[PDB]
């Protein structure tokens, strides 16, 4: 009756806030956004890769198979987090408590259309009255589920997902018992984050190729693990 | 005890085979891979179009909804049914009975990275003995979920939602009582989905785009409204 235990771990889990800090010296301009997107991305890597070291069962995977999760996932969960964030808002994105884009500023940072498709996950999920617990366990859950054609143990991952669909199924009984069908509302967000996160890959691979934004080592190792 | 209706009845409603019928008077080449290809989709979906009306209460919907689920969802459903298709075969696609597609052919049509993409959920699909009940009620599935920017009513489009995600539960629960979460792993499976649908509308476009390759009225109409 007290919630699912892998939802509250999930929970204590989480990550602090990370700020953006946009260089107060620098003019704005897209290339100011951009630079800035990409480094607040390198510094969520970090804390991603940290944060995967708690879902039960991840750390007995390959080092080789944890990378492919982390290669094919990353993108979602850095979108989904920016959801999250965004849930009390109306049209604007909190990219951190010190970055929040509204439309004109997706305009100027020539990501109006990544935005656009973002905040249709949010408005989805408000809909919806998306809880952290939901949150957190859909961050997993997208790590475990993200397709990656390089998986060594096929069943180990396999068995890591339904772990968590069951995390998430036991939770949604519980906490949810309004609606029966939930969890599985729930999952069927994630074509639409799947969806934006190719959206948001491709796009940063197409300003990687511009060669105008700098970029750090860690997402430059992660755009380039392809898609 | 005996099966979900909905689910009975999208299997008698499942449209007759349609064969590719590649021009046997015209020299194999990636354009006639291609226009094959292309015009097959075309025939699919005016079939789909027709389908579409058996699901339960898709025809009560507003004709510019109905159009909007089917301009969101047309390259999924035609993936699936390859899927499908495809399932008793090795490392082949049978996009038609006179039209399956080796690593060759797919070599030789500029494909190879979209067909390894939808060779990837056959062999998902495959690990979990995907049957016809389920194919069908995934398609319905993807055509009710397909996230269109553009929908009038978005309160009724949800409700077909669930309706179509009850019958999924309900035939899981009474057929596959020993996997209580089959269900949710079902719907797991639409991420990729999604995402090699994506991978097929980009690439047709840059054909179309190209101007080699001659497309029907119907298919550009799909591909216009683009994604």
């Amino acid at each position: 009756k007290p919630y699912n235990k892998i939802v509250s771990h999930l929970l204590v889990a989480e990550p602090e806030k990370i700020y953006a800090m946009p260089d107060p010296t620098v003019p704005d301009s897209d290339i100011k956004a951009l630079t800035t997107l990409c480094d607040l991305a390198d510094r969520e890597l970090v804390v991603i890769i940290g944060w995967a070291k708690h879902i039960p069962g991840f750390s007995t995977l390959s080092l080789a198979d944890q990378m492919s999760l982390l290669q094919s996932a990353w993108m979602e969960i850095l979108i989904l987090g920016v959801v999250y964030r965004s849930l009390s808002f109306e049209d604007e994105l909190v990219y951190a408590d010190d970055y929040i884009m509204d439309e004109d500023q997706s305009k100027l940072a020539g990501l109006l259309d990544l935005n656009n498709a973002i905040l249709q996950l949010v408005k989805k999920y408000k809909s919806m009255k998306l809880e952290k617990e939901e949150f957190v366990t859909l961050k997993a859950i997208a790590l475990a589920n993200s397709d990656s054609m390089h998986i060594e143990d096929v069943e180990a991952v396999q068995k890591l997902q339904d772990v968590l669909h069951e995390a998430l199924q036991d939770y949604e009984a519980g906490q949810h018992m309004e609606d029966p069908r939930r969890a599985g509302k729930m999952l069927m967000t994630l074509p639409l984050l799947r969806q934006t996160s190719t959206k948001a890959v491709q796009h940063f691979y197409n300003i990687k190729l511009e060669g105008k934004v700098p970029m750090h080592k860690l997402f430059l190792e992660m755009l380039e693990a392809k898609v």
